[PDB]
């Protein structure tokens, strides 16, 4: 099948809420791809702001490079290359959940990603496993972290100015809830403080192998967030990170403690997990458990 | 990490019972293969008669070649051709549930591996949508189905004579539950007819998305097999294929009653899903659900 007039789309990779992902290649230099197929109706995400802010980040490490875009028929599709699997999917491969090695490693990279984003004016508001994929296992960048899905970014300030945008509330929730900051769930406009509190929920997802949110009781969607935002607060993080390193209770004590237009110390917190794989006697390599027996 | 002499180690693909399947590279040649470890232990398969086993089916289509078995200090090493994703990963990627033309197509490539086993007097004994795999992206046998994992199979019958095995009862309970025949939860001796009947079932599977008798009650394993045993014996085959070509109840019951020692009519069977596809106005091609939007 012939897309964006030289992309030959192959099979399913990927599924989301509204879009398909396929693997293909660029006839003119037989280059692999993937390709996201978007239907275009009132409830999907428009994918030309994707493509948009893929074209924005061009050039910052860890951001595939976008291809085309364009519509075919009912669809609207993002060529983009193709990367290999997500830290999701690498978890059900690990016995569900990650080394504190891996985790300090696999965090320098998924930080670095995020301020990429951050120093660019926008705020990923959609920190979740299943969108930061590994390179392909034959490539210079097999074990490089790329952060895919902007489909939910803003701009957090104007980026001539850098003027930070108003504090809001009433915020309608977006994005996956067991991963949320709780000022999120609490209907506040999220900043980048958010992003770095989901990445720490993150974080402790893969030590843990789950949080203490996950799979609640018969409660509906809207009483699903809010359940699960009730016990996000009283989780005590002393609780939600004793048995791991200090560090990453202080991780998670600083990114809940920013103020809404508090400009990040992302050297500090890159520091936090350097000190991790110090204390561990190990150095940040390419050992990360999928790599393991 | 290097094994065997000439083969690079990369990351983890699959995951098993006591393996971890890891995809890497032939040295001498750059050619991708999956590296299969086995931990040498009492309750582990022997990984040696697998590679028996993949050299007596050496040359048959749809059987991965291999390269080199041997031991890795604690572990037995296998290498094989590198193959694509499962039916049952692909199952995740299409809505967990498979069109009546996926199926046919599928059935007659699962049906004609099948045989090929059989004809060299073996009985496969683990049919699950896990052990067959499609072939790799990029690849002339892209959408050929494969299948793996040969670590159950028994020879039904003495090569040289065609002397069938005698029937015999109280054999232990092995594979998938979900899958096996009834004459299996029986213990009695398996045949040719119980890894038809498996396929069977997975067959229903793959259309209905689920089977009447998946995740019961608060029981133990000798009890969900047997519980399980017991619903299949209680679900009638006219209800179990209800709604799709009457073909696929025909196989159902052909399979259900073969005699132990009987030899199946394989071009029987085969052109029942012919008769599928033709009724559907369609060819067998390559337009599997995974490959279509
Ligand atoms: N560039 C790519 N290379 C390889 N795999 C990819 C690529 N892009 C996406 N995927 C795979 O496809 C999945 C879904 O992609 P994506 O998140 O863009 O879809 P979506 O509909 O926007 O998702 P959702 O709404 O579920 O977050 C990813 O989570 C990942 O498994
Ligand atoms: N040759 C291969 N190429 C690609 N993927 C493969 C290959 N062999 C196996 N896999 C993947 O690895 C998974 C497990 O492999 P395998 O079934 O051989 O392990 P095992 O320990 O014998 O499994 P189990 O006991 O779970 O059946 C497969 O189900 C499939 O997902
Ligand atoms: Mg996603
Ligand atoms: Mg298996």
């Amino acid at each position: 099948n012939v897309v964006g007039v030289h992309y030959k789309v192959g099979r399913r990779i990927g599924e989301g809420s509204f879009g398909v992902i396929f693997e293909g290649t660029n006839l003119l230099n037989n280059q692999q791809v993937a390709i996201k197929f978007e239907p275009r109706r009132s409830d999907a995400p428009q994918l030309r702001d994707e493509y948009r802010t893929y074209k924005l980040l061009a050039g910052c490490t860890g951001i595939p490079n976008v291809y085309y875009f364009g519509q075919e028929g009912l669809h609207n599709v993002l060529v983009i290359d193709l990367l290999g699997p997500s830290l999701e999917d690498l978890l059900d491969l690990c016995g569900r959940k990650f080394s504190v090695k891996t985790v300090a490693m696999a965090a320098k990279q998924m930080l670095a990603r995020v301020q990429s984003i951050h120093e660019k004016s926008l705020v990923y508001r959609d920190i979740k496993p299943d969108n930061f994929l590994i390179g392909r296992p034959n490539s210079k960048n097999a074990n490089m972290i790329y952060v895919v899905d902007f489909g939910m970014v803003k701009f957090y300030r104007d980026p001539v100015t850098k003027q930070h945008i108003p504090y809001r509330e009433k915020k309608n929730l977006s994005g996956t809830a067991r991963y949320m900051s709780i000022n999120t769930h609490l209907g506040r406009e999220q900043s980048r403080r958010d992003d770095l509190e989901a990445l720490g929920h993150v974080f402790m997802y893969f030590l843990r192998g789950s949080l203490p949110w996950q799979g609640l009781k018969a409660a509906t969607n809207k009483q699903k967030y809010e359940r699960i935002g009730e016990k996000k607060q009283s989780t005590p993080l002393r609780e939600l990170c004793a048995g791991f390193p200090e560090e990453f209770y202080k991780y998670m004590h600083y990114a809940r403690n920013l103020a809404f237009d508090a400009t990040p110390d992302y050297d500090y917190l890159q520091g936090l997990f350097s000190k991790v794989l110090e204390r561990l006697n190990t150095t940040e390599d390419e050992n990360f458990d999928w790599n393991l027996l």
